[PDB]
């Protein structure tokens, strides 16, 4: 297996469509011993994760909760056994109130909402790193889920801003991570039809935003030289695993594009 | 004059070393009729602005204050006279608590501090745009002060993250601004020895951070093909005015580097 | 005038639709004393340039001709009068054989053709700089015409490669230029319907390439927050003049986008 | 093994210090069945490649020779056996005459020399792709060796320009490659002390260029969060193999930085 004998912490599972669910599945297929972290609906995350190729301890983590982060390292160690450390940390956490995404005009998102979104979607990449780096082995790897925010786009609005902030956070996490011999990087993925994304397209955040995001998401497979199948997280999950492996040993504070090459193409 | 008959709102003056003080001065030398906005210490801002080539009404603006922003357009109109609009808006506002910059480890900045910093340094670019765009003329221009955050650097820490967020904000402000026939852009300046910057170099945010920033700032004049004089904001102030003028009519959601070309050079 | 008392060399005029014809016109409207350089069809360039707001000496320059480049400085001095130097140099020169652009598959362009294209479109930016920098004044400016090649696009093929090379050349010209106190920069313009571009759209380099370029060119005005009118070089010509002026004094080895902001927008 | 049952063509071996020698070695350690291509000194390349973990047929390829490229696919098929195709193609070919690199002023490189350099270092990435894509399997991979040319640097001069051109070429090769279900990407490596690089540092292309390149190369390990050991190609060779594998399935027309993260850091 690619990740044989590796202890990897995988955050972000909420449904069977979560990118993290596919990251977890592939890493287990590649021999990783995982520890999962869930938020709020833990009875659901447990039931969802029962479908993973193997059993993995589930720990609760609200990245906005300062006690959860402080108690994280200890709780992780209790699950993996004393004397054992993590080799991989996967941040697949993202959130933005409806004021920040969708139909709501960009100027109408109040700061308290944008702040909540940058805390969960960007600051938490450094929060997780702080907590987990003392219990990470040299050669270890932190991977975060990004969406290319280099250019503005319709509807994605403040969530775009949170991604720009996260790409900056990552470059700084890399500086700290490196002192522990650990790499920190992001995977900028093409659009993936998660339950939330599907709802949006179906008009959950308004019709105008839904049409904008359906058009936006169709432009990937057109630009992408090798195509883009938005109903398939496996190519994304495989890239995350390439970064958790020992095959990208000189890459840190960087972004790897699992987007079918669509970002390299104008038309 | 370059800005002849132009009504430009200039925010950010605090001392005679402020980049905004030099933006104000050059714009007045180029024939602009200005309206200034100050924060907290208004008796000081008035006394400092008495040294500008001409008189300009000073209005109070705490970008974190929702009433100031709501009352802004009306107060600006009262100063410029009803029936008159703004042609230019200058955002030269930035702030980050000491936990976010300096010696304090990157992981030790609490979110409430980083959030305060992203609100004042990034979100406020959209707050100002919202307020002022209804009272801006077609062909108008919004300019913001940026510091190239494309790569991580010592000590600048979370303020780097706030700049990355601001560059993203700008791309989105441009989308809204354009509906009013107004351009929105940033000027990524090289280091300028303001009173605050000088204090930092002198050890205000710790010795380690001071040495890092002195080294950092000396690398500009070495990389820069035309040199970089950090004791001179005039080249920066001139670039801001080029963007307020009618000579960059097809540039929006963009960054203009007034850094001596140092960003284009490795060594 | 913006360029009052400035002596600017303007290359690239071939027809009344040439970007250089509009650069020349605006610079003359802004008070510049110009020297023009033409290639091959000089009787035509003279007749075309008779329509400029003022008279300007026309000099012959085949950038592939080593004698023309060697004799350039002397011939320029003879036209502007001994003791006088240039303040501005405009490179608006570009060429790629049909094998390199259009319908012809990318793999089917022979090297001798691509080489001819990189010589005229990229290397010549350094050739012109070499020749003209000894007869340029401190504070002077070299400006070149670019087309954003950051991402691949249909039909533009090897001409894209020549632009990528030119952006690299510029960064290096800036290093040499700076020793003379002169800035070197490029203007990455949005598509302009020149006679050549119109012919292409009309099927001159094949129907498939024509349709690709018409689609490509229509995407500018859709992405561009302030719009993009491809039948109007005036916004481009104005930007070139902003770089020839004294209002961008700290910008070198850089690119300024006169594209309506379309490069900053995904959709 | 990572590359188990994969047939990979590896170009660029000249000495035991060649990046390609290490790409070959790692790919063989990971189970790849290789075909090597050499230039000019084939008796030497054979003797050097005798030290590879396994035997691999050596084929002659002067990328400037149109017959070699035409006969390539047939010769490769004869070596791997009819009915068998390539899964991987490694371009580790680069060259620039002394006029283009080193002490020689940037303006003093004649075009015939720069052209020779862009042909071998950039155009040949498309030449190899053309030749080998008809004999490549779906899921296949083309990898090229890049050196980050985003910013100008001392001494590297026209070779920088050739890299900028190659990054553009790659984005276009990706468009063609994709029709065959094949990915095309580059690895932008940090400096590697090959025999040629060592000679340069030792004054082979002049003392001024040698000092510039020694200083340049020392800046990597300082910027790089995880460090940079220039006497070790193994991290580079491992990254090339990650791209030849099935673990980066949604990455094409892209660049992967095996530079210790030094490009993500200012200081
Ligand atoms: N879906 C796409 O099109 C797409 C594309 C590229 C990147 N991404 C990114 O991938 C990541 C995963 O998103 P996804 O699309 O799989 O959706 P998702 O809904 O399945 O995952 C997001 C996760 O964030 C968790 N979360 C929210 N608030 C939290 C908090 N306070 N503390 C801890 N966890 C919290 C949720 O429980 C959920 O598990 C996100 O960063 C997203 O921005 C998504
Ligand atoms: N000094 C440098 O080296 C440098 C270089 C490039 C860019 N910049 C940027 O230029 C801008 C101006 O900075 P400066 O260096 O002239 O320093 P400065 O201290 O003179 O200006 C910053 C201004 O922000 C104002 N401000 C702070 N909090 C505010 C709030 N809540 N509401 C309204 N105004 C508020 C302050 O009153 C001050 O006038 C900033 O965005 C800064 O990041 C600075
Ligand atoms: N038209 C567009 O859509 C567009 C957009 C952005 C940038 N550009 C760039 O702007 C520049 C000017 O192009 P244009 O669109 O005005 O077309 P153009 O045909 O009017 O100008 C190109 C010029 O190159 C000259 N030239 C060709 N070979 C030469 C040689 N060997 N020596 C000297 N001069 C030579 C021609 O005489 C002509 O004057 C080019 O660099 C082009 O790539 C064009
Ligand atoms: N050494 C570094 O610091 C460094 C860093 C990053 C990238 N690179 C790149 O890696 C690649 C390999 O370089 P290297 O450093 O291992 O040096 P190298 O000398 O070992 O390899 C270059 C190869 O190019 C071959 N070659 C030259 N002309 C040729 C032609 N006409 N046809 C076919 N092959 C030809 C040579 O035989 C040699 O095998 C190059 O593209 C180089 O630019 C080098
Ligand atoms: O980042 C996300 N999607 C990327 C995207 C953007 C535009 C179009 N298509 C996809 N989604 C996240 C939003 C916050 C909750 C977790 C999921
Ligand atoms: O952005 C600022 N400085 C840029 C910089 C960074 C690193 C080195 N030298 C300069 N300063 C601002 C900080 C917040 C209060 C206003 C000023
Ligand atoms: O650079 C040029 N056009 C840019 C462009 C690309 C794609 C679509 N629309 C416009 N044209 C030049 C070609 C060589 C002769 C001079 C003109
Ligand atoms: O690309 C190469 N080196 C990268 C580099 C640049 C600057 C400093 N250190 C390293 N070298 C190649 C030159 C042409 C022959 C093959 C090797």
């Amino acid at each position: 297996g690619l990740l044989d004998g590796k202890r990897i912490l995988v955050s972000g599972i909420i449904t069977d469509s979560s990118i993290a669910f596919h990251i977890a599945r592939v890493a287990q297929e590649q021999g990783a011993q995982l520890v999962l972290t869930g938020f709020d609906r833990l009875r659901l995350i447990q039931r969802i994760t029962d479908r993973l190729p193997a059993k993995a301890p589930l720990l609760e983590l609200d990245v906005q909760n300062e006690e959860h982060l402080a108690s994280l390292a200890g709780r992780v160690t209790e699950a993996i056994g004393a004397g054992n450390k993590l080799d991989g940390v996967v941040h697949s956490i993202g959130f933005m109130p409806q004021t920040g995404m969708g139909i709501n005009p960009f100027f109408d998102a109040p700061y308290a909402d944008v702040s909540k979104g940058i805390h969960i979607s960007a600051y938490s990449y450094a929060s997780m790193a702080k907590a987990l780096l003392p219990i990470m082995n040299p050669g270890g790897s932190i991977v975060g889920m990004d969406f290319d925010p280099s250019r503005a786009m319709p509807a994605y609005n403040w969530m775009t801003v949170a991604k720009s902030a996260l790409e900056s956070v990552n470059r700084f996490v890399a500086r700290e991570a490196g002192k522990y011999g650990v790499r920190s990087n992001l995977v900028a993925a093409g659009p993936i039809r998660t339950l939330a994304m599907s709802a949006i397209v179906g008009g959950a955040l308004g019709e105008e935003a839904g049409a904008q995001i359906q058009l936006l998401e169709e432009g990937w497979d057109q630009r992408a030289p090798i195509g883009w199948n938005m109903k398939d997280a496996t190519p994304v999950a495989k890239t995350v695993c390439a970064l958790l492996s020992d095959w990208l040993p000189a890459t840190t504070g960087d972004i790897i594009y699992a987007d079918g090459g669509a970002h390299t193409q104008l038309l």
